[PDB]
């Protein structure tokens, strides 16, 4: 047992590890979408840049858990980062919906991590999920609900005139 | 009776109080309009910005009438601010049409206020409504018919391609 | 139902929708207080500036809850804004008292709102109350208790020499 | 009872005062260590400058609480500060080992203060500990574990060459 | 015996160790006074900001002595820090008075340290007390006599109008 | 058979995807080593900062190949990122020893990739390896050889005085 471990339950330690893997998987998925729009037969230069900057952030979310995992006294345990379910994301409106489905499945995991943190009476881990993740996940899910709504109203995905202009005026 | 009241009729004091309620109601409408556009299923951000800035300018109008009330010996009497007629504003072309319809019934309230101030031989109250409100109300009514007409010609509301671009290039 | 709604209980959506009302009713009272001290037979301009800024913050309080709703996927349902039951505020000591009695009632509402939030396992809505409202309320109450204790200790309300001196050195 | 006290349970009041005395004690301990390393037969410069800083920091934690008590409506009652359990701290490794044992005891105390804050339905006191203490303890406890780990790996306290080189290159 | 100790007598060594304890006891008193005026039922802001600084100073006085003790080749022995004689300081005139009697009792001690350093033919230990404490204490006792004289002539403690106006114009 | 594909043999496209995985497998190893030397019982920061930056570079090596696959009509096929064979890397000498064994194995992969690129008459791919990778790999291998040599020559891993001194002057 580490000399700095204090009020750090063993079930809370394994949950952080599985959260580390989930955010890494999210970093892979956003990278997968990023370079689908980089293709010549799609070529939405700003969807590639949006989904790339979001693949930079999830890689940054997982480094902050390993930081905390080392602070509280646990030991990080890495697993395989699975491959994304899709290699072709069809269109932009389809990708923006699977990301909203992705951050809704990550928010539920942060929302299952927190209830365990309260049951284990771990007040420091609570306010860590509280401050750095839940307040951002709500904004991001509100962000991807935004774009999907506009894309749908603009006549997506059947009218490519919508994808090009939205790419310039929203993600530009 | 206030020691500074001079050429200030009791019917004029009552009328300004009605105007203060109508200015306050006007802002409360713009508010309900703004955060309908902020919804994740309407998703227009510059329509939220436009109707929030206009919500700021209607309080500043109501505050400049209370500043005028204390100046001339009158006393402010506050009534409730009724809730707006609607919570859902349908679409962008509809909201711009209800605001033109709104600043047209406040312009009457000023034109019926100025008719009173002239029938009371009240030159200063006349000139204050003239300099800080009528010149602005016509400028605002001229603006909303401008926005209303372009949405009409673009194809609004049935072509969501319109509202998106109008939000970007006119209200941006 | 909204796409971006997740772990957002309908009781919590209703509870925020009443807290939006209360925060706006707080900006109304401070408004009336502000322009009471601008009255010529009151003639304390720093007391007016103090309540005029606090009436512009309780407005910034209500705007964020409206932002928070659309974030969580709720829906705003605005109701009427009750008038302040007072239109003459006696003096400066009685105005600071009613605001101290007011900000405690806003605190007591935010506490009951957080009690409900702790129930329906919504630890996001929890912190949002915690971070931006709870500690700021405790400061607002302490600051008011500082001004009420002062005014009493010097000669309020039976000595206007006190009210004048407090207006120029404290809120100046 | 105070004009500002609200939802403040009397057990929370006395517990804040006990936490006040512990934070002042941690300041009297870190000071006793500092001027032990200033001694001519010890003569480790940055060892004194780092414990002096940590005796300045724990002091500021105490005000924050004394500032909090007045904020909520309790009364600051204070008792004596006990002398440190040691007048001669052996070595730098033994000092960092006594300091690591100190912070975990303070963390322990805050962790039981949170358990009592939640037990009394006191949300504002809950996060005041969460925001300002529960994270800075873990950041401090993890750090002291690094100082103990690196000193030990260098051959302390048997090799004075270690405590020298570690004073210049880590705490310099 | 230390390799740097020279002409440092054992009586004067233990005397400084008491003088170290006596100046810490002063810091804990100004600390108690400061956050008594921060209370919501007193609320004299710069009374707290003044007494807080005087605590910040007497703490520095103690460190300089713990600096001297190591310089002269003594060994710092610490004792408990007594709690102040009160926890409610009634008024500013009564708090300023308990400071004038506190600061004179501190001079009395230094006055009996200088004779104790003169009798032992320790020409350094005398000039140290001479340069750094004997003059500044005289400066502090004369100022304290000015605040008491002004507060009494104003009408303290009976006229709260006094301690308010004194707070703003003297310590402000 | 994308409109931009030209002189891109099908085996060359497949071998790039194989390299994409290996480059991301390389990044995922240095991230494991990084947050090993941040553990409280290792406490070598510059070691954790060194492996983090090189993890971020093996990242950048991977996106460039994903860029290359799209600019020549190839298509990206992602596979799982394997977990590193180690979760605890013994010491600092061992981690740099495994990293030297890692880059030699990635270098060996690029050399075979260049040999295939020669067999298929693909003079563009033959240089993307030479310019942006082949000279990068030797500098990496040559640098890690300098670190392994120095660590061994001081007394690593049986001397902890070594790894600490190497962490502060080399990678610092």
């Amino acid at each position: 047992t580490s000399q700095v471990r204090q009020n750090y339950h063993q079930d809370s330690e394994a949950a952080i590890n599985r959260q580390i893997n989930l955010e890494l998987y999210a970093s892979y998925v956003y990278l997968s979408m990023s370079y689908y729009f980089d293709r010549d037969d799609v070529a939405l230069k700003n969807f590639a840049k949006y989904f790339l900057h979001q693949s930079h952030e999830e890689r940054e979310h997982a480094e902050k858990l390993m930081k905390l995992q080392n602070q509280r006294g646990g030991r990080i345990f890495l697993q395989d980062i699975q491959k994304p379910d899709c290699d072709d994301w069809e269109s932009g409106l389809n990708a923006m919906e699977c990301a909203l489905h992705l951050e809704k499945n990550v928010n539920q995991s942060l929302l299952e991590l927190h209830k365990l943190a309260t049951d284990k009476n771990d007040p420091h881990l609570c306010d860590f999920i509280e401050t750095h993740y839940l307040n951002e996940q709500v904004k991001a899910i509100k962000e991807l609900g935004d774009h999907v709504t506009n894309l749908r109203k603009m006549g997506a995905p059947e009218s490519g005139l919508a994808e090009y202009l939205f790419d310039k005026h929203t993600l530009g």
